[PDB]
């Protein structure tokens, strides 16, 4: 609800990408989704598992002139799923699989006793 009301001779709101897209991310990785539109004032909405994504300190929604993008300063293995970007009547498929990062924890020191 609480939505405006517009209309025009439009075929496919989602100008890009043109199909399914696969994206591989890592725990607490910085990803950047690319989703352009055939309209500047065209408002879009990202949905995760049927539900709509909500702004948060772990999910940043970027918006360009005529193209939109979803940046995540910190992702989680749980986030890994199916990102569907819906605008009006169409939706864009965005696969974002998150896995465990490479060895990082490195502890060293003089073994006492």
């Amino acid at each position: 609800g609480s939505s405006g009301s517009s209309g025009t001779d439009v075929s496919s709101w989602i100008v890009y990408p043109s199909g399914k897209v696969y994206v591989a991310a890592v725990r607490l990785e910085r990803v950047v989704l690319t989703c352009e539109l055939c309209r500047p004032w065209a408002e879009v909405r990202w949905t995760k598992d049927g539900e709509e994504v909500v702004e948060s300190p772990a999910l940043l929604l970027q918006k360009e002139d005529t193209v939109r993008r979803l940046v995540l300063p910190a992702v989680q293995l749980e986030d890994s799923g199916e990102y569907l970007c819906e605008i009006d009547d169409e939706s864009a498929s965005f696969t974002v699989t998150v896995t465990e990062p490479p060895v990082r924890i490195i502890y060293s020191g003089p073994s006492s006793g």
